[PDB]
């Protein structure tokens, strides 16, 4: 089957078994609606695996974009991960609306220990700046910067401060545990 090493179907996860590593009754509805999901895992050794991010929201058009990034990120490969941004020069969605990215994460153990998930991190989205068209940008009915917020909190009564939960995922990937 592979001819050298991180190309095995055996260490990615069922897609049935990566889902929201906590519920609440009540998130943070401030900015934009959002699906903000993991989509897919696999194991690549120890606590890290990469990931598949699914990124949905109302959203302005790719001109109008300034920056776009995930910040905050337990990762072995830095805490940032940019998808868009007019500065740094990266250029890696077609759509602010609707995108993917690959992220590598470190995880912990979930409350199943059959499970493990991510830590939590953020979204930050710029609209209408630093060389950004500005077209429709006094249409656009909500801030023009702002963060969507990641993670599984300390809740009290099932009331988080997050907009979203943080994903989890069988350990090492197994469909069996």
């Amino acid at each position: 089957v592979p001819r050298g090493s991180h190309m095995s179907s055996g260490k990615t996860c069922p897609t049935s078994e990566v889902s929201p590593a906590c519920y609440a009754n009540q998130w943070e509805t401030t900015f934009p609606p959002s699906d903000i999901k993991i989509t897919g895992a696999t194991w690549v050794q120890d606590n890290i695996y990469d990931v598949t991010l699914s990124y949905e929201a109302e959203s302005l058009e790719l001109e109008n974009l300034t920056e776009l990034k995930i910040i905050g990120l337990n990762s072995p490969t830095g805490g940032t991960k940019l998808v868009w941004s007019l500065n740094s020069k990266v250029y890696d969605i077609d759509n602010p609306a609707k995108w993917t990215t690959t992220l590598r994460v470190y995880t912990k153990s979930s409350a199943d220990d059959c499970y493990v998930e991510m830590y939590p991190f953020q979204i930050q989205v710029d609209w209408c700046e630093a060389g950004a068209s500005t077209d429709g940008c006094s249409a656009w009915k909500w801030p023009k910067s702002y963060d969507y917020d990641i993670g599984c909190d300390n809740m009290q009564d099932g009331v988080s401060r997050k907009h979203h939960p943080v994903y989890k995922w069988p350990k090492k990937c197994s469909s069996n545990c």
